[PDB]
């Protein structure tokens, strides 16, 4: 599924992203946004053979099971494929254990490089919330 961007803030809204652990909710969708397209099924391959799957592209090296990155954890303790799903669910519950874990959103590179010290609020802008 490719959500629109309103359609977005929304779903993240009601599954609590706005200011989960103080990241207004500009900056999941701008993460959204330059990590995935806001397509829940991105897939992306990195050097050291893990992916990163779902609006969010969360990374099999920690959170998910893929069954092809040896050494590899699943913190949140799911299917990758679960990342894919049209239903936000998934990767929003693994957003919120990813963003806890003490670095926040710089473990996405792309709000690290794209979205860290921009207007964020631009995102969310016009929509009805
Ligand atoms: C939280 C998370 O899984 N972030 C990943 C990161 O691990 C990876 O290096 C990158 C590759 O482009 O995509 C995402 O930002
Ligand atoms: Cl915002
Ligand atoms: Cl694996
Ligand atoms: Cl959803
Ligand atoms: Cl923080
Ligand atoms: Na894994």
């Amino acid at each position: 599924k490719v959500f629109g961007r309103c359609e977005l803030a929304a779903a993240m809204k009601r599954h609590g992203l706005d200011n989960y652990r103080g990241y207004s909710l500009g900056n999941w969708v701008c993460a959204a946004k330059f990590e995935s397209n806001f397509n829940t099924q991105a897939t992306n391959r990195n050097t050291d053979g893990s992916t990163d799957y779902g609006i969010l592209q969360i990374n099999s090296r920690w959170w998910c099971n893929d069954g092809r990155t040896p050494g590899s954890r699943n913190l949140c303790n799911i299917p990758c494929s679960a990342l894919l799903s049209s239903d936000i669910t998934a990767s929003v519950n693994c957003a919120k254990k990813i963003v806890s874990d003490g670095n926040g959103m710089n473990a996405w590179v792309a709000w690290r490089n794209r979205c860290k010290g921009t207007d964020v609020q631009a995102w969310i802008r016009g929509c009805r919330l």
